[PDB]
């Protein structure tokens, strides 16, 4: 099982449970399937592709306990990003990994300059133990994007630098810890009408697990990418961290740094409360790294154990529910905005 | 053969004798039993599988912790049967059905996975009591592990200490992690539809030659223990202990000898849990969780009302069906769920 | 590139992209050089040194996105420490890996008897993603250095035994999570004047997340390293968590236990907070892993969701700021000394 560049990768996958690249070796991949789960030891080699993607199609077998195993492999989705224009349908298919069904293990790869979702995860049909971890994206549309009823993730220990979504979410029950982001616009979105939904669209969504996670310049000192970001059906005006779905609940959120991490949890279960909790938060001067909550829905959120600096803008969060002080609080009924 | 190859249908005992580094064939099927490995030896799995037969361990591993090479176990799959019989009460006989039985054990397994065993299908233990100053021996690291239809994921008997559990994922196992020996740190991991994620009280199965020794008190961050007790798990919730029955919870703790770990960021949609007993010198706190539950006594929090001044929790979130038993009102910053007071609970 | 003991390293390195060591075999190399990126599979294998380090001397290129990647690898800097002799500029020299300007992995590596740090980054100017995983320290004086500008790096999953000081802190931003230590003076080390600050200097330090670690037995157990340890112009007394810089922040800390994990926040920026969140704090009997804060600094100072014993002291943090109450709090103007 030792592909070489230039080889049909399908081939190589059809004919071989595992599979390993010539280390260090670039490859041009495009349209490549995989229909039985396969391992690869990408030993440092590089997959690079041109026209419209993704460059890896993982048809799933979930019945199957062999996961689909990628480690130590390096995807380019082209040259460094034009971050104005707008996203559309047609750039959502460039991506580097699109899996169906996924029973799958991500580990030690890196994403560079994809115009849509590098990983995109979704489901068949409505209701895997999934793994990324130890992953490097740079210049990426999107992260990670995780559709209806793929649940019960893990991504952990990614770095995330120059994206303007690290993870879209959808899918409920991710456990998303130890994470580092850096001049991305948003690190986590979730809300109706998303782009990346699959087929079994936007069901039991996030309400999963997000702790020990940096998300730092995200509207203020380095990011690049739009505020403004083009759903299927509106415009949204996007934050570090995003929230808005009345129809569902937000993650655990627990040990989180946001040096200009601004957020907006603009609609929530009522049947829930959450919790700002043991996390660093600092911003200013100026509205920069502002945190702000619905006015309607600000007697359920709370601000437990939280350190920061007098720059910090808390908007809205009762002063009873900010245990212990931190930053600078007020009311203002026009934030957050979508 | 190849120094450093290991083929289907070899000796494993004689290639792992003769090298420090064995490599398998990619994606092959193995059918090993009681594997004895007498000196560390690393393991690259290439995606393999080993079956068993008969009574296990798969592989006995006889740890030499004066050797500072460690046993590495690396992107290899175990498998004990076809599927889980759920309802047979555990036993002696059933504690035999394990992957790894490890004694004095430096490790490090990752990337593999585990399924249908029946009885712990990672098992640590110690040939003596550690009461030395030299803490934590062995560093040991089990981590990118998937569990499931396993009886017990990772046993852990007394003084094999400060380990690391991270980053695993756990589904329908009936217990996570049978917890003896003190001081592991156990973060990231996920469990869905398992009875028991952490399980500590007096005696257990697979406490080893150390016994009941230093036990708990380490750090559990960061997990998700959802669907214990309701919407998924199928094993039972009456589970047998050497020398007497109890009820599981996803966490379940009952020693007055000694104390609760660490306890922050964790998830638990219908996470039960049991506070029956800990040493007093201490408090709990339930810090910076998630705590989802109802309709009716689902996922319900219980702490018995001797110790309930020494439980707190802080900056947890919650919906309106999860129940807090016996915990003060006062001791909840900020409010969360229903709370109650109720003597009879929890029960073992 | 299949390199066997005796080969000269550099024309390895310089030759191969990516480079496999003989699994299990035992090498001599000192002061290798590392120009070009290059990952090495170390499958198993030990590297032992002599004289003058660093064992490996490697010039990094941040505009190249190919890492250096070194996996499952143990260097070996001696037979044991020498822990009493006083820290000085040439055993600083006493390092596994120096890397400028770091785009680096290192991953399944273990790191023995060091008599600088095993692990040492830094930045040729002011101004990586590196991550450091799943690796062992012991008996090292220094486990990672993180020079100034050195930032956003992940240093987790790993575990020290009997090093002084496990991470010596310049370079801010780093997530630090789930790490275990036991029997270290020191985990976490930040003050002026620290050795390792690099040609960047003492800039933009510390402020990143210390989440979810373990620092066991550092002024109570097995510790044979002194308490007392040389700067380039002056002693300290080390704790288990060292902080004295009135220029910097604190990181976020939260979910970290403390068994006579004794700690000292001497001096730190006035615009900010900090919040020893989530933790567990033991000690006692005596004078055994005692938490204090400058007088002057402890109303900003809280302990928010943490659990202990009787014996844990806290020291000059207000009774408002504990919440829960945890252990034996009192005033002691004397505390903490640097
Ligand atoms: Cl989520
Ligand atoms: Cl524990
Ligand atoms: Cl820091």
């Amino acid at each position: 099982g030792t592909l070489l560049p230039g080889q049909s990768p399908d081939e190589a996958f059809a004919r071989n449970s595992v599979v390993f690249l010539v280390p260090g070796a670039e490859y041009n991949w495009k349209n490549v399937v995989i229909r039985k789960p396969v391992w690869i030891y990408g030993n440092g080699a590089t997959v690079k592709t041109s026209g419209l993607g993704p460059i890896i199609h993982i048809m799933g077998d979930l019945d199957n306990p062999m996961d689909v195993r990628i480690q130590d492999l390096t995807f380019i989705g082209g040259d460094s990003p034009d971050r104005l224009v707008p996203f559309s349908a047609v750039l959502t298919n460039q991506m580097a990994l699109w899996c169906i069904d996924p029973r799958i293990t991500i580990r030690g790869c890196s994403f560079y300059n994809f115009g849509g979702a590098a990983i995109y995860l979704e489901r068949s049909e409505r209701d895997g133990q999934v793994m990324i971890t130890d992953c490097r994206f740079r210049g990426c549309r999107i992260g990670i994007a995780n559709g209806g009823s793929v649940e019960y993730g893990l991504a952990s220990q990614n770095n995330f630098s120059d994206c303007q979504i690290c993870f879209n979410v959808v899918g409920g029950n991710w456990t998303r810890s130890g994470n580092v982001a850096s001049n991305c616009r948003c690190m986590y979105l979730h809300t109706q009408g998303m782009w990346y939904e699959g087929a079994a669209g936007n069901f039991n969504p996030a309400h999963g697990s997000f702790t020990s996670n940096t998300l730092n310049h995200c509207d203020y000192g380095g990011n690049l990418w739009p505020t403004e970001f083009q759903l299927p059906d509106r415009v949204i005006n996007l934050a570090g961290f995003y929230f808005d779905n009345a129809a569902a609940r937000l993650p655990n959120f627990s040990g989180n740094s946001q040096w200009y991490g601004d957020m907006k949890l603009i609609n929530f279960l009522p049947d829930s409360t959450f919790v700002i909790n043991g996390g660093a938060l600092y911003g200013g001067p100026g509205d920069t790294g502002v945190i702000a909550v619905a006015t309607a829905l600000a007697a359920k959120v709370f601000v437990i154990g939280c350190q920061g600096n007098a720059g910090q803008q808390i908007v809205n969060v009762p002063a009873a529910n900010i245990i212990p002080e931190v930053g600078t609080r007020k009311d203002d009924a026009t934030q957050p905005a979508a």
